[PDB]
RNA sequence: UUACUGCACAGGUGACGA
DNA sequence: TCGTCACCTGTGCAGAATAAC
């Protein structure tokens, strides 16, 4: 019936009185704060100045002496709100503000990690995993057109390597290639400094620096990195550290997991309602009660969406609410059509490999038998195809080989097709060794090039795949197998979907940013997705091929228009017909950039129509979790009374915090991975205020659709596909631009209908 | 680069205003 | 060209046999 929040109601006075003067130069704004700092909260909105006394005592300040409601003008007592928090808790330093985030003061969970799995060493007190608290002043509306603040509390952990590099040299660790950081970090100055080359003194050598090629081991620490945690750790633990971390891991369970998260909120709760809050010398704020999302009263705040269902065919009659079972049971909602029943497959890779792929291509092709019932059948049975021919293509190469591995993919691949015929995709091997080396020599960037600018797109998979254990085997074989019917051009299941109007449209962008190192200035890339309704079904569209970041918004105006004029011929809108488009994005559209849109799909489709459009974001980084403590969870493991998921929402509950805003559960416990999994993340859907159709929570309700969409997965998606795709288009194309030979001619011709981005 | 999930760190960035 | 609110994207590691069942 109720779902609970992260967040506490904050009782504020209706009123605060308040001087006022136009400042239009913000500049301006510096030095008033200075001038009155401590007597006077100072704020700027719209072109005024707005003076809120806190203590008496000059200095005295000019301007119009107005009163300003709470419930009017709730960002005024919100911004104080950030500070206000701050000195309500002296005790706890900010090393983050607004929100204001602190540390723990007592707990440390590698200490208690590491007693908790008897373990000891001499450096372990100088790694540090310290939970860090965010509180975040927040407007929400309880009811539509009332708004009201509240306090949310969110939880994670700070990762810190406080040891000199003197002793962890000392003690057998390479710091060769490690990332370095400022100790004390510069006002407003970057912390990143490069790469430890070497250490001959005091001052150590950088490589890929940021700023001057040299630094002091006492100005210098290691980033809180992961990647430095587990290259310290099993370098003075090992191989026994696995332990320590799975220790550690129980710990902040202790913390994250929806209970133990649920209890942490109170207790901040009730430290933060002991006392009152002093706004200012003698108006208070008070935290109240436990911030709830439910259908009590006038609000109409909570409910939760249908199961999103897989369907296989176009009369409806063949779904499922799960994407593997719906495949097995009825093979793909495209099978009737499909049109090259007998594939001509490339399979390039290591010579030295070569008994390694063979098996890994049986059971793909063939599939695994009745003991892996993850993947029985094989390709060609799963997906009704006739067979599947492979070319093998070996590659005389060595994982040691760094500089012409590509090559050599190339030369092998360019001297296989010129004899033989014309293979419909094709699948690269790639040692581990290569598979990240940088892109002027990187083979997996360099066959996907050669091999797209041909017209054939490409799984690739890396060697420690193909060697995967039976149990896990079966699992990627599914994701290998839905991934390469999809790139050859087949369309594996749709998800449901009841029209009410006569045509809608959803696009979606997404972004890249590319460089070649951490030092190197990233250079942006964008991606255009598509999504048509159909007949019960939404059916991917076609796919950009252009993806230059300068000029993007006239693309996606580009897109929208030539796609609504196709529609409108292949379905002959009649007059009166009611026309939506939907825009998907990360990031919010600029006002103009909607307004430029609106115009121009407005005119494309003509006055015979209505026209209905939604610009939309999906958030994963906000301050709002949701708890259901009706959630038992899920058994975790056998003989295991250890749950997973305890506390999480259901798959599909949407949550109301204002007018254009809605919080939406994707993982419900079925879909969470382990019993330390945090209680999940929301994500947060907000609609433009400019959209003319105003419907959230549909909105909210077609975002989670469109993650069960993905044909990169069995799984859903933490993102819809229109978003998604546009990622990997954007991050795919931006790197080829950079590759020699590379041309797109055939995206939009032998790929037109290929998902080649998967 | 089979993926899903999580976390960490780093870089910063976006939208709205005058 | 600033204030203010907000959180995006890249990378690397790991999974109480990781894989909705
Ligand atoms: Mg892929």
């Amino acid at each position: 019936r109720q779902l609970v929040s992260n967040g506490f109601e904050v009782n504020l006075p209706d009123q605060v009185e308040v001087i006022v003067r136009d400042l239009p130069d913000p500049s301006k704004v510096k030095e008033e704060r200075t001038r009155l700092m401590g007597y006077w909260f100072v704020h700027w909105f719209d072109g005024k100045l707005f003076h809120l006394r806190i203590k008496a005592g000059g200095p005295n300040v000019d301007g119009e002496h107005r009163a300003i409601r709470t419930a009017e003008h709730p960002w005024l007592l919100r911004a104080r709100l950030d500070d206000a928090l701050e000195e309500a808790l002296p005790k706890y330093a900010a090393v983050k503000k607004r929100p204001f985030t602190f540390l723990a003061q007592k707990d440390e969970l590698i200490d208690a990690a590491a007693t908790a799995a008897g373990l000891s060493h001499r450096l372990l007190n100088s790694f540090k995993v310290i939970p860090r608290f965010a509180l975040s002043p927040k407007i929400y509306e309880p009811v539509d057109g009332t708004t009201r603040v509240g306090v949310f509390v969110t939880i994670g952990m700070r990762y810190d390597i406080e040891a000199s590099l003197r002793d962890l040299l000392e003690a057998g660790i390479d710091l060769r290639g490690m990332y370095v950081v400022r100790r004390k970090r510069q006002p407003g100055e970057r912390g990143l400094l490069g790469r430890v080359r070497a250490i001959s003194d005091d001052m150590v050598q950088l490589f890929e620096e940021t700023d001057l090629a040299s630094v002091n081991v006492n100005d210098a620490k290691l980033e809180g990195s992961k990647e430095n945690f587990t290259r310290c750790l099993s370098a003075l633990l090992g191989h026994n550290y696995k332990k320590l971390l799975n220790a550690l891991d129980d710990q902040e369970a202790g913390y994250r997991t929806g209970p133990r998260f649920d209890d942490a909120v109170r207790r901040m709760g009730e430290f933060l309602a002991k006392k009152p809050i002093r706004l200012a010398d003698n108006i208070n704020a008070q935290v109240g009660d436990r911030i709830v999302f439910s259908n009590e009263g006038q609000a109409r705040n909570v409910r939760l969406a249908p199961k999103v269902e897989y369907v296989f065919d176009r009369t409806g009659a063949k779904s499922a609410e799960y994407a593997w079972r719906g495949l097995s049971q009825f093979g793909p909602f495209d099978r009737p059509s499909f049109a090259n029943r007998s594939p001509r497959i490339l399979v390039v890779y290591p010579s030295s490999t070569q008994g390694k792929v063979e098996n890994f291509l049986s059971a793909f092709r063939d599939g695994m038998g009745s003991n892996y019932s993850g993947f029985s059948k094989g390709f060609v049975d799963l997906m009704g195809l006739t067979k599947v021919e492979f070319v093998m293509c070996p590659v005389e190469v060595s994982s040691a080989d760094r500089n012409g591995a590509h090559t050599k993919y190339n030369s092998a691949i360019e001297d296989k097709l010129a004899g033989a015929g014309e293979v419909h995709a094709g699948i690269v091997v790639l040692f581990e060794d290569h598979a990240r080396l940088p892109d002027d020599r990187n083979p997996y960037i360099h066959t996907k090039s050669l091999l797209l600018t041909l017209g054939v797109p490409t799984q690739q998979v890396r060697m420690p795949t193909v060697l995967l254990e039976p149990k896990s085997l079966q699992y990627t074989l599914q994701n290998f197998s839905i991934a390469t019917y999809a790139k050859l051009n087949g369309t594996p299941w749709t998800v449901n979907h009841d029209k009410a109007i006569n045509d809608e449209l959803v696009v979606g962008m997404g972004l890249a940013e590319l460089s070649g190192s951490r030092t190197e200035k990233r250079q942006r890339f964008v991606g255009i997705t598509t999504v048509f309704a159909g007949d019960g079904s939404y059916l991917l569209g076609n796919v950009s091929k252009e993806c230059e970041y300068e000029g993007y918004s006239d693309a996606i105006r580009e897109s929208m228009t030539g796609i609504l004029r196709e529609l409108k011929k292949r379905n002959n809108w009649r007059p009166g017909d009611t026309v939506r488009v939907v825009f998907h994005a990360h990031r919010p559209l600029k006002r103009v950039d909607v307004a430029s849109i609106v115009f121009e799909c407005t005119r494309e489709i003509g006055s015979d129509q209505n026209i209905q459009m939604a610009f939309v974001t999906v958030s994963h980084d906000h301050p709002f979790v949701l708890i259901d403590r009706s959630e038992r969870g899920l058994e975790a493991y056998k003989g295991s009374t250890a749950r997973k998921g305890v506390f999480a929402p259901p798959r599909g509950a949407i949550s109301r915090v204002g007018r254009l805003t809605r919080l939406l559960a994707v993982n419900s416990p079925q879909l969470i991975k382990r019993a330390n999994t945090p209680l999940p993340t929301p994500l947060l859907v907000s609609l433009h205020p400019d959209s003319t159709f105003k419907d959230v929570d549909y909105l909210a309700e077609q975002a989670l659709k469109f993650t069960s969409l993905s044909w990169r997965s069995t799984l859903p998606a933490a993102t819809p596909v229109t978003i998604f795709y546009s990622e990997r288009i954007a991050e795919l194309l931006g790197r080829l631009k950079s590759i020699p030979n590379w041309s797109s001619a055939n995206l939009n011709i032998k790929l037109k209908w290929s998902r080649w981005f998967l």
